[PDB]
This record gives C-alpha cells, sequence and structure tokens, in this order.
C-alpha cells in the first residue's frame, strides 16, 4: 500500500481583438440632395486588442424611411437612385498599393441584397461588376488591406507593425433623364424622401496556429499571435 | 471564432423646387378684337422650393377652334394672323440689365410649330428672327435672367438671394391689306374666329455638384444647392 | 433631373362688321324719261356688326345698255348726258349739321371714271367741283357723316350710340339745247336708250388700337372697338 503523488502546473490565457473604425468624415450627414450631386465618406482603421485582424466585413442597412412630400413611399425604390461610384482601399497609406479601386460603378439596392439578405442574383451582378478577390461567401465586402507584394506583414491591420487603414468611398445621385409625354419627368418622384444607412463593419481573426518555440516569447505571452499570416496551412 | 461589429450612421435628404409663375395681366381674356390691335401680357416668377432653379422655358399650344361666322375653319390659319411684336424678359427688375428685348417680330404659328411640333423649318426661321442665346436643343425659349454682368447670383431666380423675374409680352393682330378684285378683302374669312391659347412654363435645376466641405453648412443642409452656379464645370 | 410643369390659359376673339344699306327710294326704276327731267334717291345706312365703322365709300358701276330706237349706240354717251345735282349727306338727321351738300353740279361720266377705272383727269375735274374733305385715295366718295363738332362720337355710324345716316342724292337729265341747221336737233339721238346703274357702297373700319385696362369691359368684350374714333394716333 504505497504510493506518491507528483503535481505540475500550467496556466492558459486568452487574448482580444478590438476595432476602432473612426469616421473622420468631412459632412458625415448630408441634405438638400439634387440628382447628379456627388459625396464623399471616410474611413480609418486601427487595431485595439491584444489579437491580429485579418480583413474587415463591410455590410450595408436601411432604415428610418420618411418620403416627406413625393410620391414614392417605397424605401427600396428611393434606395436603388444611389451608385457608389467608387470605394478605394488605399486612400492615403503609401504601404504597398498607394490607392486600388475595387469598384466599377456598383448601386446600393444590389449592395443591400447581397450583403443583408444575401441575394443569389444580387451577389451574382455585385460579382460581375466587382473585383472577384475582396469578397467573401458571407456576400460582405473586404476593405482592409490585403496581397501587399511589398510587405506581406502589413495585411489585415495587425498589431505588433503598427497599421491603420484609410478606405474612401464616394456615392453619387444618380440622374435618369426621361421625359414623360406630358412633361413631367419620372424622377421628380424622389423630390424630399429621406432614408438612413447603416454602414456596419465586422473585424474577423485568423485560423488556428500550431504553436512552437520560435512562435511563443520567452515564457507566457505568444508573439506569432499579434502578427500578420499567423495561421498555418 | 472571435469578431466584433462597428458600426455608422448617415442620413440622406434630397430637394424640391417649385414655380410660382402669377398672371397679374390687365384683362387675361379678350374679345371683339379687330386687326391692327395690339395685345398685353405680363408674367411673373418666383422660386416656392428648396432648390435652386436655372431657367424658365416657355411652350405654347392652342385648343378650342369654334370658327362661329367666318369662312375659315382651320386652327392654324387663324393663328399664323397673330404677330407677337415683343418679348421683354426684364421689365421692372432692374438687376443688371434693366430691359431686354429678345424678340424680333416673331409669328405665333412658327413659335408653335417650333415648340410643341419641334419642326426645323420653323425653329430655323424663328433662331433666324430671334436671340440665338435665348434657346434651348428643346425648342423652348428661355424666359428667365441670363448672364448677369453685375450680379452673376441673380441668374435663374436662384433662392438665397430673393429674386423674381418679370416678363412683358405684346401680341399685335396683323393686318394683311390685299383688296380682291370683287372688292371684299381676303381677310375678311377670320371674322368671329375664337380661340385658345395654352402658355407652358418648364422650370429646370442646374447640373450636378461635387460636395465639399465649405458647400454644405455646419451640420446637414446644403447652402451651395440654393444658390445660383451650383452646377461644376 | 427635377422639373415642374406650370400652364396659362388665354382666349382671344374676332368681331364683325355689317353693314345694312336700305333703299327707301320713291320709284327705284324710272322710265320714260325727257330731258329737263330731276329724280330722287335715298339711302339709309345703319350698322349691323360688333365692331364700329368709319366712313362708307360710294361707287358706281353701269351695264344692260340696249339703245332700242335712238342713233346712239355708245354707253358712256348716254351716261355723259345724266348730271347729279345735289348729294346731301345730312338728310333727316340733325345731329351736328342738318343737311350738307358736298356736290357741285357734278357728272356721272366723271364719276364712273374716276370711281371705277380711276382715271387721273376725272379724278382731278371731280375734285374741282366737290368738296375736297369726302374724298380718298381709292377715288370713291364718302356718305357717312364725318366731323361732327356737337358730337364727335356720332361719327361713321358707330353701334354703341345708335346711329342711322340718312343720303339724298339729286339726278338731273341735262338738255343740250343746240339746233342743227337742218332742223333736228343733237340729243335726238338719245331716244329710247336705257341703262343700268350699280350703286356700291363699301364700309371700313378704323385703324390699330392700343387695348388697355380701360378699354376694355369687366372681362373679355372689349368695349372701345364698338365706338368712334377708336383707332389711335
Amino acid at each position: 500500500a504505497f504510493n506518491d503523488i507528483k503535481s505540475k502546473d500550467a496556466t492558459f490565457a486568452s487574448g482580444t481583438l478590438d476595432l476602432s473604425a473612426k469616421e473622420n468624415s468631412a459632412s458625415v450627414n448630408l441634405s438638400n440632395l439634387k440628382p447628379g450631386d456627388k459625396l464623399t465618406k471616410d474611413f480609418q482603421f486601427e487595431n485595439n486588442g491584444s489579437l491580429a485582424i485579418k480583413e474587415v466585413l463591410m455590410a450595408l442597412n436601411y432604415g428610418d424611411f420618411k418620403a416627406n412630400g413625393g410620391s414614392n413611399t417605397s424605401p427600396e425604390d428611393f434606395l436603388s437612385q444611389f451608385e457608389v461610384t467608387l470605394l478605394t482601399v488605399g486612400k492615403e497609406g503609401g504601404n504597398g498599393y498607394p490607392k486600388n479601386i475595387i469598384l466599377d460603378d456598383a448601386n446600393l439596392k444590389d449592395l443591400y441584397l447581397m450583403s443583408a439578405k444575401n441575394d443569389a442574383a444580387a451577389a451574382e451582378k455585385i460579382k460581375k461588376q466587382i473585383d472577384p478577390k475582396f469578397l467573401n461567401a458571407s456576400g460582405k465586402v473586404n476593405v482592409a488591406t490585403i496581397d501587399g507584394k511589398t510587405a506581406p506583414e502589413y495585411d489585415g491591420v495587425p498589431k505588433t507593425p503598427t497599421d491603420f487603414d484609410q478606405v474612401q468611398m464616394e456615392i453619387q445621385f444618380k440622374d435618369d433623364k426621361t421625359k414623360d409625354e406630358k412633361g413631367l419627368m419620372v424622377q421628380n418622384k424622389y423630390q424630399g424622401n429621406s432614408i438612413k444607412l447603416q454602414f456596419s463593419f465586422e473585424a474577423t481573426q485568423w485560423n488556428g496556429l500550431t504553436i512552437k518555440k520560435d512562435h511563443t516569447d520567452k515564457d507566457g505571452y505568444v508573439k506569432e499571435n499579434e502578427k500578420a499570416h499567423s495561421e498555418d496551412k
């Protein structure tokens, strides 16, 4: 009836990831628009968590339709009259490519349908008129920098190399320009209409990583999780 | 399986534009006319909408031909016997030019043909006998003030500077004065003829404008859309 | 692509003028005349149209020459043997002048030549033997009342003041009284000759009038066109 007991110690901890997503826009809210006008919106993404981000996914949503004086009461019709002219993921950041236009004259009705409802036809049309490599199966659009040939480490706003990503979007109020036989043009129905837009950004983290001696620090913390390309094959 | 969501807000609104087009004429309807008589009509244009007008386009239409006792039953022949003597776009308004006569002894048959049917020959004849700078490809005649050297801001009845445009038109019943061999003059056929005229005014808005920080107000509303020369190059 | 349409209404009408020209003569047709005889013809002019007359112009024409038994076959020679003794434009009408004789022993050959053929010599002779103020460039003779100092409004048989104009003409068969050496007098050639006379009256309207607020009625009709002196300077 002889025995002995030996024990060992081991502590496990988990990291966190946060997204800043500052606006820095010129006006944020615009009113009294007329057809043919062009808008401008900016976004700045920075890392505020221990873990390293991989990409940021953009979603579009609407609400609070008013139709004060127009003859149109369908929010979808009003939203369909706004075309997003360009979406530059590079902007001021000179890492790798200075500026990159992933957009080719898209629309917002299609973007809403393929971003929230995940409609098949809208997704097909967007993929026909957008960069294929900036899309995901979920339907959202990647906005963070990707595939940096000069500096692969500056991919998906990591933390160990201090990186911030600036993106520009240009929104244009399309004019239809078709005159009726009576003499009143059809786009007159969108007079006084007001809509609210919801711009949602989702940040994801990389895949799993097999931890070895080199990846971790001298004791405790792992440094590889804070850097880009942390995931294994 | 870590992620986070960030959202942003944005509201878009559209403006409206309206035209007042008061008459203020002396008699509006005139009867018992005889050849050689001269008429007088007035019009006052004011802005009643959020957006800023660029020009007002005038159209002419007829209807309700009666021919009570005359031997003429063609409305075109009766309409061809009225010449519009003058069309003063300035009138009482002293902004820039006090008075400007854009018309040189025009006719109403030609005006109808080049204003509604858009006939090529009538348009050519009018352009030969009218001011070229007050015309458009659509065929209608601009009536609002334009090219104000003293005050460029008072162009096309804007809203931010309170402007109203007064226009006069003079209509004369032309006499033909050719006597037949029998002794009855030919213009006797237009005795008792009555016609109704439709004076249509169309107000258009400027072209697209690229919105920047200076153009918009402190928050929301844009002031540039309410002023003249809002459109870009 | 914003616009709006405004329209206005306007109706134009034209008046008519008619002449009554009743005869009221004693016998109308006279036969079996002999030299030295005197005739009598009357005319009454009234207004039967919306517009207001200015003057009535008289023309003379002949036809249907027979020469049953005379040795003269020229209608001109037979017509030259009738002298119109007097032409009173006043007659029973007491407005202003009761009676006015515009004629001084005229002839009918000269009247025909200066009224239809518009011969220069006949017109000169008539102007030498007629009142200059009752003539026109066309050559016809004004018959309606003119230049009424007491009542200027009763000029040229207007409509608003109910006026009718009565005119008398006296025709005398002149006797030549020259005896030939054989013993047969020359005027014997005009025996059995018969001629038909055409008395033509033309009514004219005033010149053009610039229509203002006072001239027209409350709505529509213009009253100035129904009154004398409607034309402007």
